[PDB]
C-alpha cells in the first residue's frame, strides 16, 4: 500500500489513485508576490473553546487527536467559507531533518513541520459525507519552525511514547487545540485537495501566514514515532510530507 518509501511514495501513488495528477492537487507552493489579497475575504473564525478530544492515534503515516464532532464545539467559520465546519482531527507532517517537512512552502522555503486541522462541513451530516463535495472539508494548516517551545504542544509530545507504532491509540482527553496556534491569523487560501490518499478534492486549504516555533527536543520526538506495527521491522516515521503539486488553473488569495 501507500506510504512515504522510496518505492511506495507520492511519485507511485498515481497508479492507485489517479486523481494524484488532477487539477487541484495539495499542497502546493505559496508564491507570495503571486497571491492577491482578496477584499472579500471575511475574518477567519475559529471557535475552540468547547472543543472536546479525546484520542491520539497512529495510524502509520503520521498521528491524529481525534475530536468528538457529535456537536457544534469546535468550529472554524469565515474566511472564505460558507458554513460551518467542525473539527473532527488534527495531525502533523515532518521531516528527518530541520530543513524540511513541512507539505506547502513559502517562495519555495519548507518549514520543519506542518500542522493540519480538519473540519467538516456539517451541511453535508457526517466527514465521509463532506469529502465526496467539493466543499466538503476546511483545513487550517500552520507552518513550524524549531526554535522555542511550544508550550502548548508538550501534552501531544509525551503522549506519543505510548503510541510509537502503526495501530496504537491512547486516551487523549481535555487537549485545547488553541494552544497550537500562533498569535495572527493572516492566511492564504485556495481550493485543493487531501494531501493523503485517497487524494480527494473536497478541501478549502486556509494556510496561516505566521509559523509557530516548537523546540528541537519536540520535533525530536516526533521522528522517534514509527510507520510500522510493533513487532514488525522499525522504520522511523520521518519525511511523511508530500511534495508541492503543480498549481494549474488556480489562484492563491491573501487575507492581508
Ligand atoms: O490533507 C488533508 C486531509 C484531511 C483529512 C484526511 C486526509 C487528509
Ligand atoms: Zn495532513
Amino acid at each position: 500500500h501507500w506510504g512515504y518509501g522510496k518505492h511506495n511514495g507520492p511519485e507511485h501513488w498515481h497508479k492507485d489513485f489517479p486523481i494524484a495528477k488532477g487539477e487541484r492537487q495539495s499542497p502546493v507552493d505559496i508564491d507570495t508576490h503571486t497571491a492577491k489579497y482578496d477584499p472579500s475575504l471575511k475574518p477567519l473564525s475559529v471557535s475552540y473553546d468547547q472543543a472536546t478530544s479525546l484520542r491520539i492515534l497512529n495510524n502509520g503515516h503520521a498521528f491524529n487527536v481525534e475530536f468528538d464532532d457529535s456537536q457544534d464545539k469546535a468550529v472554524l467559520k469565515g474566511g472564505p467559507l460558507d458554513g460551518t465546519y467542525r473539527l473532527i482531527q488534527f495531525h502533523f507532517h515532518w521531516g528527518s531533518l530541520d530543513g524540511q517537512g513541512s507539505e506547502h512552502t513559502v517562495d519555495k522555503k519548507k518549514y520543519a513541520a506542518e500542522l493540519h486541522l480538519v473540519h467538516w462541513n456539517t451541511k453535508y451530516g457526517d466527514f465521509g459525507k463532506a469529502v465526496q463535495q467539493p466543499d466538503g472539508l476546511a483545513v487550517l494548516g500552520i507552518f513550524l519552525k524549531v526554535g522555542s517551545a511550544k508550550p502548548g504542544l508538550q501534552k501531544v509530545v509525551d503522549v506519543l511514547d505510548s503510541i510509537k507504532t502503526k495501530g496504537k491509540s491512547a486516551d487523549f482527553t481535555n487537549f485545547d487545540p488553541r494552544g497550537l496556534l500562533p498569535e495572527s491569523l493572516d492566511y492564504w487560501t485556495y481550493p485543493g485537495s487531501l494531501t493523503t490518499p485517497p487524494l480527494l478534492e473536497c478541501v478549502t486549504w486556509i494556510v496561516l501566514k505566521e509559523p509557530i516555533s516548537v523546540s528541537s527536543e519536540q520535533v525530536l520526538k516526533f521522528r522517534k514515532l514509527n510507520f510500522n506495527g510493533e513487532g514488525e521491522p522499525e522504520e522511523l516515521m520521518v519525511d511523511n510530507w508530500r511534495p508541492a503539486q503543480p498549481l494549474k488553473n488556480r489562484q492563491i488569495k491573501a487575507s492581508f
